[PDB]
């Protein structure tokens, strides 16, 4: 029998071996509504890796043993097939198509309604279970990308399936399913945990772990936290290790003081044998309350592991009809257990760091600085801290736009504070000449929300220029120019929610383009080239223009506003402007301003060099400068080519002269004006 | 006896037979962690050759010695099996299997909790230790390509092993641990 | 030597004896055998430097740059000079294979020499796009950066661009997940990175 690549999930439902499934109750409903038509009654899960595609057949699990199904469903056997143990676990010969036909035939003869669900089924397309007559009924599930490039490329077996779109839950939603799971991790790895864990986990997962899906990010999340305290609840604390180990010295030093005899080692073997007993008088009180606790502990976890076999007994009891059974479980059993449970968790808190099986947010925020290579201590400031100080935060990158870093912070103080519209992100138009911050400020923004440079995704606007290209932003309907690469925007929005959206050069977007861009801005979503509807509630939308350089000369002014402000009028629709959160406007960078960015980017150099072996300081004399700041800033590049100034006519020769060995360790690498060009000088001759 | 394919690591450890370890703290801590899980609890490292697999496995056995493990480690006998004295030692006969069997039921019978290390286990996989009731726990050691090409395509006994990646160490990270071996290699050829 | 062999035999003794709970005989070695021990290398140790080639008994950066180079094949000549001496004169190695374009070789070995004297992200590896006309000497000045770094042209690995047109070869690239075109073989950068770190990496025709 090909049982080999089969699990049962009705009878694992019955088995009490599901965890709960929390909301989702329209697309279980969708699901069972699919399978009820004879038309095309098989369903296909559409939706991203660990959105819950799975758990919501486990719930139809759950729906089917306990007769909340429709009659045709009641008497059905839903069968999971393992098809990653079937393509793997084989090779080019012909045991795919055997093995697959062995289990397709199983389910032919034998007599009772079986569903089969096969996830991942695009590993099926590249294989024939064209057994339609009404033989097997089937439930798929894929991602939307491979149900495009392999399932939407074969109609015929397509068309006998209704899409099912499984989108990815609010960290809201995501909380709820946390919650709801929390007993069953509790009990399984044996420790508890604190609902700020919970909140912290899902809060963090979406805004770091940006690369699975909520609620898959949060429960492993939850899951490793809860595997570290497992083995922490198991090892004494620090303080019982550190006890007994200054016992056994100080029984070491004991015995071997006994053999010396002369008047001081006497003096202070006595006194070894009672700094022995000091310690033994603080570690005897101390070990015990730990092992009499962590006893205790283990009791209450078998005391709920117990009750939840006998709720597991109970419900099959009364399922079957056996109220025998049933009433000896719910009236008896179950409650003497309970009763159990109650005393030995209110004795518990009674009883009264040590003994470390809890979960908290800090078990959260140190699991996640592993995986994220996030400072703990840059993970545990709240979100009000940073906000409230966010205009300091960015002008340490940004100079010389004080304007400009203002709307953006209070901007995004008006969302975390919930004042504004929640169903519209975060939108800016960043205007003014070209390098005076516009892209940078959004590197800072990505870097302060996100602490990752990989949190914007940045879309140049220089390749949407005609109508044509509107597909490559959001893809095409089937048989189309790029339907199977989707659209740029369009799949940025299902894999990476919470990003900030950089369209640089907007005023080039084709019309057609900048009509997405307002149904981003105005609604918080848009469709998708298939009219499905991809959601962006929770992105940052920036575009960038310099169609107002003309009239900014290096000076901000109030009177040149509306110049920059009526140059965008023409460009863009009024209702393009309006919907707009903040239209900012850069000015050009002083002289100053220009001077402390050639600063800024010797104390880059400075941090690498510190940061490898290297003791050498970088000095700047006034007029070096003044003159790296005349070469550098151009009208028209603005900033841009101060970078490569100081790498050519600085960098180029501090190396050369750090590896002669005309810079030595301690010194200063003076950078000076000589014969009127930047030079960095030698410290000791050839 | 079918003690002569495998080597008690954790014995050598309390004679002064494995040379330190150094650094490598966090791919330990995951070993115990997998390994002190109920779920899947064997791991499996996952690393090219050199870069310090088995090292970690020398490490976790001074831990269990030294009382550096959580409880349910601590009684443990970890034992390596010398996969590579079992096959070559071995033809097309019915040996590979019944030596490998004979050494998977000395683990079922005695009481010592043992842990099996199996170094280049895809080796194994061209075999059957699913004595997964709890029986042994199990540390698995492979390159990449390996594991791609020999464990990941036995899915339901790949599902029981968590992978532990071992990068490879930096310059700076290779000289620590030169400099801490240096004594130990002083004193071994006399120089 | 044998002094060190019982120092370092009485320490297995001895963190037995503490791990087993036998005070007594910890109490003689980490008090009594050990510190005199340690005495009789103390003594030993510090006659022998003050005793004062001959009785050559020390590994040395000579003996590690001979063995490597009867295991390498690279005369030891060329492994004894510094680093820094070769990157000095980095653009006259170059300019000895590579004709008419000083200007690249000038680019090549400034950034070099940038990242070993530090000033460069230690994140970020060394990056180039050669642009110009077929057979100027762009792949042959990466030659001989890698002949100059590695004394060694296996050192550079070459990827054709023209064989990674379309969106289906990535997974020829880096690699593929578990049941998918190939995922065996993996990918042929991603492998490269593996087990040839210190390689350089040639796009032709990006
Ligand atoms: N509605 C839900 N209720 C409880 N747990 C859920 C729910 N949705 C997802 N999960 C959890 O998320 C994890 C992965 O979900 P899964 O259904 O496997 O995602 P997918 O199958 O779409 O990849 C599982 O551990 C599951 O317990
Ligand atoms: N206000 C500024 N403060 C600091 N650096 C700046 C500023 N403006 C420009 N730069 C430098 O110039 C480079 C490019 O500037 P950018 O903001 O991308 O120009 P644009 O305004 O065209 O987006 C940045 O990498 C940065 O180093
Ligand atoms: N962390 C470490 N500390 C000390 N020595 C190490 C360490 N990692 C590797 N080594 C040394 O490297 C050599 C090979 O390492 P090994 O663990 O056998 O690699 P692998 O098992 O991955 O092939 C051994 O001689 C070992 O002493
Ligand atoms: N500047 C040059 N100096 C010396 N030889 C050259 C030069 N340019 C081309 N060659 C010769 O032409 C051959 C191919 O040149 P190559 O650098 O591969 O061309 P491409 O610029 O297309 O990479 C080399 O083997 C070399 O012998």
């Amino acid at each position: 029998n090909l049982s080999k690549f089969c699990i049962d999930m009705t009878a694992m439902a019955r088995e009490g071996k599901i965890d709960p499934v929390i909301g989702r109750e329209e697309e279980i409903r969708r699901v069972i509504r699919i399978l009820s038509r004879r038309t095309k009654n098989n369903p296909v899960l559409i939706g991203e890796p660990g959105v819950g595609k799975t758990t919501i057949v486990e719930g139809l699990a759950q729906r089917i043993v306990n007769a909340d199904v429709p009659d045709n469903l009641a008497a059905c056997k839903l069968l999971s097939l393992d098809v990653g143990a079937l393509v793997a676990g084989s090779k080019y010969r012909g045991e795919f198509e055997e093995r697959m036909k062995g289990v397709l035939k199983e389910i032919q003869e034998s007599k009772e309604t079986i569903i089969l669900f096969v996830d991942e089924i695009h590993l099926l397309m590249g294989l024939k279970p064209m057994l339609a007559r009404g033989q097997l009924h089937c439930i798929g599930a894929t991602t939307l990308a491979e149900y495009r490039k392999y399932i939407e490329k074969d109609a015929a077996f397509e068309r006998r399936f209704q899409q099912v779109l499984v989108k990815e839950p609010s960290i809201t939603e995501t909380i709820s399913i946390l919650r709801g799971l929390k007993e069953k991790y509790e009990v399984h790895h044996g420790v508890n945990i604190a609902d700020a864990a919970i909140v912290a986990a899902a809060n963090l997962a979406a805004r770091y772990l940006t690369s699975r899906r909520l609620p898959d990010s949060a429960v492993d999340l939850i899951d490793e936290a809860a595997a570290a305290v497992r083995v922490a609840r198991e090892s004494q604390p620090e303080i019982i290790d550190s006890l007994e180990r200054r016992l056994r010295q100080l029984k070491i030093e004991i015995h071997a003081l006994s053999r010396e005899k002369d008047e001081a080692s006497k003096a202070r073997l006595a006194q070894a044998k009672q700094d022995a007993q000091n310690v033994e008088e603080e570690l005897r009180p101390l070990r015990e309350k730990y092992e009499r606790e962590r006893q205790r502990g283990k009791a209450i976890q078998e005391a709920k592991m117990k009750l939840e076999a006998l709720r597991v007994k109970a419900e099959d009891a009364s399922r079957m009809g056996d109220h025998s059974r049933a009433a000896d479980l719910q009236y008896y059993a179950i409650p003497e257990q309970e009763a159990i449970i109650k005393r030995l968790e209110a004795e518990k808190a009674a009883a009264d760091s040590m003994i470390t099986d809890v979960v908290g947010p800090d078990q959260i925020n140190e699991i996640v600085a592993r995986w994220t290579g996030i400072p703990v201590t840059r993970l545990k400031t709240s979100e009000k801290e940073k906000l409230l100080h966010m205009e300091q935060a960015l002008s340490k990158i940004v100079v010389g736009q004080k304007e400009a870093v203002q709307s953006v912070s209070n901007a995004i103080r008006l969302q975390r504070s919930g004042l504004s519209n929640p169903n519209q992100p975060p939108s800016f138009l960043f205007c003014g000449p070209s390098g005076t911050g516009k892209t940078l400020l959004t590197k800072a923004l990505a870097e302060f929300l996100f602490d990752d440079p990989k949190s914007m995704i940045r879309f140049d606007m220089s390749e949407y220029q005609e109508r044509h290209s509107l597909s490559r932003m959001i893809g095409a309907p089937p048989g189309y120019v790029g339907h199977d690469a989707g659209g740029q925007l369009t799949e940025a929005l299902r894999r990476r929610p919470f990003s900030i959206l950089l369209f640089d050069e907007v005023e080039k977007a084709a019309k057609e383009v900048l009509t997405v861009l307002l149904q981003l801005m105005d609604d918080g979503r848009i469709t998708d080239g298939q009219g499905r509807v991809v959601d962006a509630k929770n992105c940052i939308v920036v575009m960038t223009s310099n169609l107002g350089a003309e009239y900014l000369s290096r000076a901000i002014d109030p009177t040149t506003r509306e110049l920059v402000m009526n140059t965008l009028r023409n460009y863009f629709l009024p209702e393009f402007l309006n919907r707009i959160s903040s239209i900012v406007i850069f000015n050009r960078l002083t002289r100053r301003e220009i001077r402390k960015i050639v600063d800024l980017r010797i104390a880059e150099i400075q941090k690498r060099l510190t940061d490898n072996d290297r003791n050498v300081t970088i000095k700047v004399s006034d007029e070096a400068k003044d003159k790296l700041g005349a070469q550098g800033y151009s009208p028209v590049y603005g900033a841009r080519p101060l970078q490569r100034l100081l790498e050519k006519e600085v960098l180029n020769r501090l190396a050369i002269l750090i590896l002669r060995g005309q810079i030595r360790e301690g010194e200063v690498a003076c950078v000076e004006l000589v014969d009127g060009k930047v030079q960095v000088l030698p410290n000791h001759p050839d």
